[PDB]
């Protein structure tokens, strides 16, 4: 389930897209 971590860690990886946002 590698391809599958990479969405939640995309999920990590966007909700940290956010921590980037809200900082913007």
């Amino acid at each position: 389930i590698w391809l599958t971590a990479l969405k939640f860690l995309g999920k990590n990886l966007g909700k940290l897209a956010k921590q980037q946002l809200a900082k913007l």
